Order: structure tokens, then C-alpha cells, then sequence
């Protein structure tokens, strides 16, 4: 399957399926470019960049940049040395970027590409399935500085993406869940009878088939960008992609690597719904529909949630990653709904005031 | 004097005359910024930072950042650690950072600005006439890798410009020159039987009043703007400002810190009508034509072809088919010459080098 994806005039085709890899000569011209820089971070699995590398390598020379892993190493840093590298390899404006693996080799990458003579070609190969379903659907790309995450970057669209349901179907459970628990807030946020799947495809196990993973890659590429494709900032209607965020972000922080983005975010919603109830927005059926559909992907039964209550209010008070967090000393912005699919306006915009006793509340009773 | 500078869809407010940063008050509201982040390389004298800190002190809060100057340290290693700097500084969604310097201070400041929360405000008080009526004319910012100049980088525009024409009156007459040779390409390249000023006005010394400074400010904007307001990436119309710069960038690199800028692109614009006179484009009295009015700024006298034909030809094929490279020429001053729907003609290495080894 190949999707057009637009933000605003910049298009990309987004292939994906079961070795999408060994059809990329049908997608990309012959002499389109005239060789192929591939960046992947230390983590992804040898055998997904090898592979990658062999049919890119059917269209022009490749070489394999790996740097190493982990947040602490998202850096400008890390950006300059594979810069650096891909300049000694003789890369120039023809060469193409193919970034091999999560968010945030796409990320790093990103960067890289988007600053390279003033911006090259940046080609997604997102290996986890919250790459391919979530963050190669954006046009944000960032990396850290030490007092903070993503605190540097700007916006830059890729050229080509390319998602392999056959390496996705085989990737970690625990990491196609992260990717599911989006895939369910794009559920509750925005309406939808144009998904080709039922809550009944949904497993606890996160285990799925390739021909899923396609379904559900579909199901975001639509959801996402009915939205993102006028919004290209995010920084309007956008902010949808926000839900379960404002705390789910903090927690996310708190448990320095316990849990992940996706889980973090999972429990985010269920505190937004309960919040956006408790403020009169939200029905209480709709508050059990976000637990009966976290539940179906098993997002809420592992979660090894071990910080106290203060630590996760510290990192939301004095996190910059989104603006407008807090908005006076009583109260923070948070995307809530008035029900699933709908989201609550406040003043024409989707930051709702929230008064700090909720989110405290909230956040030390748990689940 | 203040004029609207619009990149496509992205204006600003270029303010410049004499004591421009006292009239401050008068151009950004109260509201507008919570802070001012001001960035300025070792080389900008004290004097002009600390004026500038005292003015937007009137509306904000200012911390001053300064970091070595220099070609060497102009790298995405000091960007960082401006951006470090700046967010323990409290730096936000709300703070602009003002680039008060040449170029260089713009550039640096200009990447810090485009990345910092994805983008903060821009604001240039340029220092130098080159930066003043050129390269704050473009909304290109880059720095350096150790592989190469200004290799990494991307389009960022700024939200004002205040140049005060009395700090350009009093900078150095060389540099001056190198603000005075792009000058001279922008009345090379473009036509316009109606300039403020004839080549009469132009002088070797490069001594200048505030006024003439402004006068020679607003004939650049109308010039590079007539082109650029569409152009925005310069990738098409706007290579015309380019001309003389592909042996220029060689030239400036061979002679290794001893030339200015201008100055390259003068000897590479003089080469440049050479090839096209060559190449039965320009006929012998236009290439006379760059050679007199680069005279008349002096833009031959400080050079010193210290460098051997060799060394430039190198630096040359080294800068990002194999028998032709591709450059701006003229048919004409005024006329460039279009090839195959493009303003990039292609020339054979094999005559650069002979032009080149030629000489002035
Ligand atoms: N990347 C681009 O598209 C682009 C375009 C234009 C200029 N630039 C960069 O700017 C540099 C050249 O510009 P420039 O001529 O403005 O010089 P500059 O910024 O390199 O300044 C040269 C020297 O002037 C000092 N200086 C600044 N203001 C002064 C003043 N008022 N009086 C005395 N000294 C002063 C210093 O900062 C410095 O040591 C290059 O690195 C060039 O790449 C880049
Ligand atoms: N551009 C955007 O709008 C955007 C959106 C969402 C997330 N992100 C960024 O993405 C990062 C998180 O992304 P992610 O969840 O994809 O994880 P990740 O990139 O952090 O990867 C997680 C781990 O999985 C490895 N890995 C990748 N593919 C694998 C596979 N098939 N099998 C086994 N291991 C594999 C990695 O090397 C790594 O150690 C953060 O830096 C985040 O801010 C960016
Ligand atoms: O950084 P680059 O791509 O080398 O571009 C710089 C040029 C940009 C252009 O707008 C200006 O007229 C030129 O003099 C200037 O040298
Ligand atoms: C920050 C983002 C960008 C947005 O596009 C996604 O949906 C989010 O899940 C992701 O965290
Ligand atoms: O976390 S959210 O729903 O603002
Ligand atoms: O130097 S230019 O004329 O390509
Ligand atoms: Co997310
Ligand atoms: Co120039």
C-alpha cells in the first residue's frame, strides 16, 4: 500500500507493507539520487540495517552511519559528527538520507538531513511501530539539549517513508504496544468509520500480523492527517495529538525509562477523561470507553509506575517542551474532551484552563 | 527610514538611520518579548553591545551572550552552547534573540534562533555595511563543518532589522569595500536607469556619510527584494546573486583569511565576464565595464593574488559532467544570460583555468 501524504505542498509517498524494501526500486527513479547515507542508532537491530542497506543499495552506493542510542545521546552533537561522516563519505546536495530505525534515529536523522547544505533528502525506514504510525507522521523534527528534550529543531518534511509490516509484526510486544496506545488515543480524539478494523482486532498481547499493522498504518495515516496536513506546526486543532500528553509527558519523565512514551500516555488519558468528567465536559460512559479500549491493547495491566506523587508534579511544572503548559499560578492547559470524538474548545482553542487541585488530585490517586 | 521586507508570506520592518536603536520603542511593542537574548562574536566592539543592551533594556529584560569570533569557531558546537546558555538564562517561547555583529554574529544567532523551541524570534542590529545591505537581505543562515563553509544550515527569517547608519559610517573603510563589491554586482546584475545615486557617488577610500550609507541600504533592498520577495530559497532568479561568487568562494579560501569577501567576489565577477567574453556572450566593452566600476570603489587595490592559479583551481573543484562546472554569467551588464531555462551556464574547467591563470 502507498498513501500520498501532504503537509500543506510538501508530498511524500508513504509505502508500506511486507517487504516494501525489495520494491523500492518501483518507488524511487533510477538516478533520483546519487547515493544513500543510512543512519541508524546502536540499538536497532543489525539485521534490519543490513538488510535495508543491500536494496537501497540496488539503486546507488550505500553507507551505514550507526551512532549510539538513548536520549542522552539525542543531541546537535550527535547531529554534527554523522554530518561530519556523511561529508568524508563525500555526501552531497544528490545524496539521500535514510534513517533506519525509531523516533529517534528519525529524529536525529531529521535534523541531520534538514540542516545538510541547507536540507537534503530525508527518506523514513521507521523500524518500531510507533515510528511508523505516529512520529513519521509529523513534520517535527528535534533533539536535546541537557536541560531539556527537544528543545532544538524545527520542521522538515522526508522525501520518502517506507514501513516494512513484516520487520514490525516481529518487533518487541511491549514497543507495538507504545505504538497501539496512539493508535487508541487517535480512537477516542477524533471520529472515525473510515478504519477497516473493529475493536475486535485489537489483542492484549500486542502480537500482531503484518496485513494489521498495515490496517492500523492506514487508520493513522488518515487520522493524523485529516488534522496535520492543514496544521503542519501542530499548533492548532493539531494539539489533538496532545491528548494524554500534558501529564502523560511528566510521568513519562518521573519514571526516567520505566515505562514508555506510549504507556505513559495511556495513563495520561485516563486522566483527562476523568478530569474533563469531574470539570462536567465529559459523560462517565465516555471516561469507561477510554478504559474498555486501553484495556482491549492491555495498555493499563503492566505499568510499572514507581515515583511518588511530587516527582511527577515537578516535571510538569517545569517542563518546556510544549508551550503554554502552565497558564497562571492556579491553572494548566490541557487538551480534554466532551466525549470520545469530541473534542472540548475553550475560547477557539483546544486548551482547556485546568485548576491544579484535578491534576494533584488525580495524579496521586492513580489507578 | 524604515521599509516592509517581505520573503513570500514573511515581513518584517528593516528600520536604518542614524541612532535607530534610541527609536526602539517605536517599532516593537511593550508586550512583545518577555526578553532579549543578545549574541554577539568577541570581534563586535564592546561599545556597540553594551549601546545596544542599554536600548532594548527600555523594553525587557537583556542578557548579554558573547562567544569567540572567528571563521574557526563558527560551528553548530558554539550554536549549542549559545542555546545552553540562553535556557539557563530562563530563555523561552517569549524571548528573541538580537544577533548584533557582522555576518558572522548573524548567522550564529540566526541558527540559534531557528532551532530554539523550534523557532523564536529573529532580530538583526547589523553592525557591518556587508551584513547591513546584504546578508540581513537573505533569510539563508548556516555555519561551518570542519569539511567546509557555511555547510550547514537552513532559511529562517527575522521578525525586524535596525541598522544605524552612524555605527556603519564609523566602521573600518575594508570593510566597507566588501559591502561596496556586492553593491557594485547588484548594479552588474540587475537593471536600473533609476539609482539615488550615479557612479560619481562611489569612492576608493570607502568613506561614507551616515546618509549615503542609507542611500546605498534602500538601493540594495530594492534590488535584492525585486527578486528575492518570490525567491525566497534563491534557488532560481535569486542565483543572480551569486555572480561572481563560484571562483570568488575558491579565491576567498586560497587566500586564506588575507582577502575580504567582496574582494573575492570582485576578482571571481572580473573572471566571470572574462569566461563570458570568451564564450561569445559578453562583448569586450561590458568586461571594461567591471573593471571600471570596481575601480571606483577600489575593489582591486588591498588584493593580494598571493595565491598561484593552482591553488585556486583546487579549492575550486573541491567546492560543493566532468569536463564543464555551471556559473552565473552575463551577455551584458544589466543582461543575464539564461541557459536552457536556467541562469546557470555550464563553462569548461579546462577555460576557468586559463582565465584564472590569466589574471587581472
Ligand atoms: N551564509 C551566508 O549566506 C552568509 C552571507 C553573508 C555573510 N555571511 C557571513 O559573515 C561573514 C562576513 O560578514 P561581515 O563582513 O559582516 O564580517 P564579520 O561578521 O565576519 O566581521 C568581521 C570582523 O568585524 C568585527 N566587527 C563587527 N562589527 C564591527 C564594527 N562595527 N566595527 C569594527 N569591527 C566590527 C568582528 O565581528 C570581526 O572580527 C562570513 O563568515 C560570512 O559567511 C554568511
Ligand atoms: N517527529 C515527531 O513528531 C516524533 C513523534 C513521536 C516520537 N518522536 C521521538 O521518538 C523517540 C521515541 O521513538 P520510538 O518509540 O520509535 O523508540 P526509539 O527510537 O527510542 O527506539 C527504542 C529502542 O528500539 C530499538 N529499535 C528500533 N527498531 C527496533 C526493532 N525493530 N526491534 C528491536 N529494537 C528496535 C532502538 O534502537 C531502541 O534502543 C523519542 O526521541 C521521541 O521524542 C518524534
Ligand atoms: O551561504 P551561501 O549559499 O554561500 O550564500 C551566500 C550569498 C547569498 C546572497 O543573497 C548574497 O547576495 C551573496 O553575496 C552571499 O554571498
Ligand atoms: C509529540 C508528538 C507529535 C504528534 O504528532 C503525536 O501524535 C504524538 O504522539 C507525539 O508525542
Ligand atoms: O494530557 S492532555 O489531555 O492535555
Ligand atoms: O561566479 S559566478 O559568476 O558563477
Ligand atoms: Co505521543
Ligand atoms: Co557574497
Amino acid at each position: 500500500t502507498t498513501k500520498q501524504i501532504c503537509f500543506a505542498d510538501r508530498c511524500f509517498n508513504f509505502a508500506f507493507g511486507e517487504h516494501v524494501l525489495e520494491s523500492v526500486e518501483s518507488y524511487i527513479p533510477r538516478d533520483e539520487f546519487d547515493q544513500y547515507i543510512m543512519i541508524s542508532d546502536s540499538g536497532v537491530p543489525d539485521s534490519i540495517v543490513h538488510y535495508a542497506a543491500e536494496y537501497f543499495g540496488k539503486l546507488a552506493p550505500v553507507h551505514i552511519l550507526r551512532f549510539q542510542g538513548g536520549e542522552e545521546y539525542k543531541t546537535l552533537s550527535t547531529v554534527t559528527n554523522l554530518q561530519e561522516r556523511a561529508i568524508a563519505l563525500g555526501a552531497n546536495r544528490r545524496t539521500a538520507i535514510v534513517a533506519v530505525g525509531g523516533g529517534l534515529t528519525g529524529n536525529v536523522a531529521g535534523v541531520a538531513a534538514g540542516m545538510m547544505f541547507r536540507g537534503i533528502a530525508l527518506i523514513h525506514v521507521p523500524t518500531t511501530f510507533l515510528a511508523a504510525s505516529d512520529s513519521v507522521l509529523s513534520i517535527k523534527q528535534a533533539v536535546n539539549l541537557t536541560s531539556g528534550k527537544n528543545l532544538v529543531g524545527f520542521y522538515y518534511p522526508p522525501r520518502f517513508v517506507f514501513a516494512d509490516t513484516r520487520i514490525l509484526s516481529e518487533s518487541p510486544p511491549r514497543q507495538v504496544k507504545a505504538g497501539m496506545c496512539e493508535l487508541v488515543k487517535n480512537m477516542l480524539i477524533l471520529e472515525n468509520d473510515n478504519k477497516e478494523f473493529t475493536e475486535d482486532d485489537l489483542n492484549s498481547a500486542n502480537v500482531y500480523s503484518p496485513k494489521q499493522l498495515e490496517t492500523f498504518i492506514n487508520f493513522c495515516i488518515s487520522a493524523k492527517m485529516s488534522v496535520l496536513s492543514e496544521d503542519i506546526y501542530e499548533k492548532k486543532k493539531g494539539l489533538i495529538f496532545e491528548y494524554g500528553h500534558t501529564i502523560g509527558h511528566a510521568i513519562e519523565l518521573a519514571e526516567q525509562g520505566g515505562i514508555t512514551h506510549g504507556e505513559a500516555i495511556a495513563v495520561g488519558m485516563i486522566y483527562a477523561a476523568k478530569i474533563a468528567n469531574r470539570m462536567n465536559l465529559m459523560p462517565e460512559h465516555d471516561v469507561s470507553a477510554h478504559y474498555w479500549l486501553l484495556n482491549k491493547i492491555g495498555a493499563l495491566q503492566d505499568i510499572p509506575l514507581k515515583s511518588d506523587p511530587d516527582s511527577i508534579f515537578h516535571y510538569l511544572i517545569h517542563d518546556n517542551k510544549r508551550g503554554y503548559i502552565k497558564l497562571d499560578e492556579d491553572n494548566l492547559g490541557m487538551i480534554l474532551l466532551s466525549g470520545v470524538g469530541k473534542p472540548a474548545m475553550y475560547n477557539q482553542t483546544l486548551l482547556t484552563p485546568v485548576r491544579k487541585t484535578l491534576i494533584k488530585e488525580v495524579i496521586r490517586e492513580g489507578l
